[PDB]
């Protein structure tokens, strides 16, 4: 149960999308900063070779893609590879790539390939994202997959984030070789290239969970049918197949009327408009459902609005 937000003209998130060949860098080999097109690219390394606290480190480029450059580690200080090792004080700490997306932008899925780490030797390590400072998703990932020739590094939960953090884990092992071999060698960002949004609509679904917690919040779909654009065409909200956290809204002539994009971490739910709407039948809005999973599993159905751009 939620009350309905109008959308607006106005602070539309720019969306990220297109696939990006960090391979493509080699000319400087160590920046503290990366410059594409539409983030950002740092790196934390270690503070010395006995020091495991992070430090602003420089990323480095080569033709196998973008790693950390420590000045020192304990031992196999690579500076072509985001590297995880222990530290004699008996502590361990990973180098970290950092994506860092531009004021205002945001991603709703990334496909992440790695260069350096297949092969033989085991070799993890996780990706986080974040949204405005909040965990989002993780992705965990090893050279137990199927070699360099395998993605399945696939991020449509959650929808949206502006930053990623790559780093590694341990392998097991102690002092010769670790999670090293990890060179981040392109990055995706998912989703279908849409025209340019004319309204945005954005509310949290943040409900009442009792006294036995959190467990997690789900995107049911759109009950909505007779949703028409102001053009007079009949649209068909749907999802793709395993994708429920992003709804099209399409118009019978094929094109997007509008996305809905839900981050299940948050509550969070974003409108995105691409043409103007008739009003919807009825009330005046597009009702979406959620249903609310407990941490046993005592569920609750109910529902965010949010009133579309309408002629
Ligand atoms: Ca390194
Ligand atoms: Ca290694
Ligand atoms: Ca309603
Ligand atoms: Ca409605
Ligand atoms: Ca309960």
């Amino acid at each position: 149960n939620a009350d309905a937000v109008s959308v607006a003209k106005t602070d539309i998130p720019k969306v990220l999308t297109g696939l990006f060949d960090l391979t493509q860098h080699s000319a400087t080999a160590n920046q503290r900063e990366l410059d594409l097109d539409g983030f950002k690219i740092t790196a934390k390394g270690f503070k010395s070779a006995t020091d495991s606290a992070l430090i602003a480190a420089d990323v480095n480029a080569s033709t196998a893609g973008l790693g950390v450059a420590s000045g020192n580690s304990p031992y196999h200080n690579l500076a072509n590879e985001v590297d995880f090792r222990l530290f004699d004080n008996g502590k361990s700490a990973s180098e970290e790539l950092i994506v860092k997306l531009d004021p205002g932008t945001v991603a709703y899925g990334a496909n992440i390939k790695f260069s350096q780490m297949f092969g033989g030797e085991k070799e993890s390590g996780v990706v986080e994202f974040y949204r405005g400072g909040v965990l989002i998703s993780t992705l965990t990932f090893s050279s137990d997959a199927a070699g360099g020739e395998y993605n399945q590094n696939f991020q449509v939960q959650q929808g949206g984030f502006d930053t990623m953090v790559i780093k590694a884990t341990n392998n097991g092992n102690t002092n010769i070789s670790d999670n090293s071999d990890f060179t981040v060698k392109s990055i995706e960002f998912l989703g279908t290239t849409t025209p340019q949004a004319i309204a945005y609509g954005s509310g949290t679904v943040a409900p009442q969970w009792g006294a036995d917690g959190k467990g997690h919040i789900d995107l049911l779909g759109s009950n909505e049918v007779g949703l028409m654009t102001a053009t007079g065409k009949e649209i068909s909200i749907s999802s793709k197949a395993g994708l429920p956290n992003t709804l099209y809204g399409e118009a019978s002539d094929g094109s997007l009327v509008f996305r809905l994009e839900f981050t299940p971490a948050t509550g969070k739910w974003e409108f995105f408009q691409y043409q103007n709407m008739s009003r919807p039948l009825g009330d005046g809005d597009i009702d979406f459902q959620i249903k609310v999973v407990d941490a046993d599993g005592d569920s609750s159905l109910g529902s965010f609005a949010t009133k579309p751009l309408v002629t």
